[PDB]
């Protein structure tokens, strides 16, 4: 219960430092997606606007709140008020929209949606049990509002069939947000402990060596650790070169000293679980859209069936490799075992990752067809199930966040393409421009903070590892001389 405490005590400044990025993303959020609210949707003004400058002010409040030294005692319960706070709006939000000028598209509130559950799932640091249920409670208030709330003047109510399996598009790609939001918490929690401990250790190591260093001639770091790190702003790249390439090689001799996995925290492991996901985020969201043909009783295009199964296919393979690779079964062959060696690189991993983030991104673009603009409801899915392949880009944290966000910035630019070629449909190009600029402006901060966490993590490794060598050798000459 002490480490809890003192851990809580040392990481408080990063929970401080992201805390006040949400208040500034919160606030820069609310200064543009308001400010269409008040153009293309100028008949009302007094339900939408209103609130949006409202909360700018709270954020800066809050953001004052954060520099006093109450903060830093309820810096838990600061961040459950502004969840409150931010939970209640935009889910009020979705509701007082609700002529055709004065409807929001159901993908602008799922914009919404999706950062606000990921600033819960990343930035608040609130505790995991209350988290879950917080992201959930927002999610299931949010798709039981617009179907109570739902403006038939402006959106046509399809078919009475169609409702009820649509109803599991709404409940499927929110569980694929919290199934990313749960991973992405749950790494993060993971490597900010880990890297404690092997600072801990690293300190305990460095003043053990003092004490063992007299017994052979007679014969505040740690909050700059994780506020000055050593690593460049810029490419995120280590400040040290012969460490960069060590980063760079780190995951592939572990492969091949087969080394046993003790926690979450190893690279086998974080890439086992991080290919489980993709392949879940993958046959979750590809489960959501062929369950619309089936209401639409229209067959699927054999191009959407056919990358599918090379899809599944290159999602089984790589799934069944990285068990393999964690678990290591004992009739596998030297020359599978130099393969798996070479997957391990950094450049393979790289154009393999490449691959398996954006297979659920590609699986969303493969149903687009030239009758894109026969119903309007195909758009609004395609777009809904666009941002939560966006979203799957912050997974994969081992590959570098400018490869991985700007991936998913030429994905979320695929549903643009599409609709200045399609180019109501005029409004709803621009707000889908804002609902992927502020969502691609979360994926480029979030990423690059988990690829800083998680380099931390490495350099935690060894700077753990290089003093507890030092021990050895040292213990060695020591007892010799003894």
């Amino acid at each position: 219960v002490n480490l809890e405490e003192a851990c809580l005590e040392r990481c408080f400044p990063q929970t401080q430092r992201r805390f006040r990025y949400a208040l500034f993303y919160i606030g820069f959020a609310c200064l543009l997606w308001s400010i269409y609210f008040a153009v293309h949707m100028r008949s009302r003004l007094i339900v939408m606007v209103a609130p949006a400058l409202c909360f700018l002010l709270v954020c800066v409040g809050f953001f004052l709140f954060t520099f006093t030294k109450l903060y830093a005692r309820h810096y838990a319960w600061t961040s459950l008020a502004l969840t409150l706070l931010v939970f209640a709006l935009t889910l009020a939000a979705q509701f007082q929209v609700l002529p055709t000028d004065t409807c929001l598209s159901q993908v602008g509130s799922f914009s919404m949606c999706i950062e606000v559950l990921f600033l819960l799932y990343t930035v608040m640091h609130l505790p995991l049990y209350l988290s879950l249920c917080l992201g959930v409670a927002y999610s299931v208030l949010f798709e039981t509002f617009g179907y109570h709330f739902r403006d038939e003047a402006c959106f046509p109510s399809p078919g009475a069939g169609a409702l009820h399996w649509e109803l599991l598009s709404r409940g499927l790609l929110h569980g694929c947000i919290h199934a990313i939001g749960v991973h992405l918490f749950v790494m993060s929690q993971v490597r900010s402990r880990s890297t404690f401990l092997k600072v801990g250790q690293s300190i305990m190591h460095g003043k053990d060596l003092e004490v063992e260093k007299a017994l052979k001639e007679r014969m505040s770091l740690m909050k700059d650790y994780f506020f000055k790190p050593p690593i460049n702003q810029f490419s995120l790249n280590f400040l040290d070169q012969e460490l960069e390439r060590s980063y760079r090689t780190s995951y592939q001799e572990e492969v091949i000293k087969n080394s046993p996995v003790k926690t979450f925290a190893s690279p086998t492991f974080s890439s086992l679980l991080d290919v489980f996901l993709s392949t879940t985020v993958f046959l979750t969201l590809s489960t959501t859209c062929f369950l619309k043909y089936e209401a639409a009783t229209v067959p699927p295009p054999p191009a959407a069936l056919a990358v599918f199964s090379a899809a599944l296919l290159l999602e089984v393979l790589s799934l069944a490799v990285s068990i393999r690779m964690v678990f290591f079964l004992e009739d596998v062959m030297a020359c599978t075992k130099r393969l798996l060696e070479w997957i391990a690189g950094w450049l393979p991993r790289h154009c393999i990752g490449a691959i398996l983030v954006s297979l659920p991104a590609l699986a969303v673009y493969s149903h687009v067809t030239s009758e894109y603009e026969t119903n309007i409801h195909f758009p609004v899915f395609t777009g809904s199930a666009a941002l939560i392949a966006v979203v799957h880009y912050c997974n994969f944290c081992q590959l570098s966040s400018w490869m991985r966000s700007s991936l998913a910035t030429v994905v979320g630019a695929g549903p643009l393409l599409l609709l200045y070629v399609s180019l109501p449909a005029s409004l709803i190009g621009q707000e889908v421009v804002l609902v992927f600029f502020l969502l691609l402006l979360l994926v480029w901060f979030l990423n690059r903070e988990f690829e800083v966490s998680y380099r931390l993590h490495y350099h935690g490794d060894v700077e753990a590892d290089l003093h507890r060598t030092k021990i050895q050798s040292m213990r060695d000459q020591a007892d010799w001389l003894l």
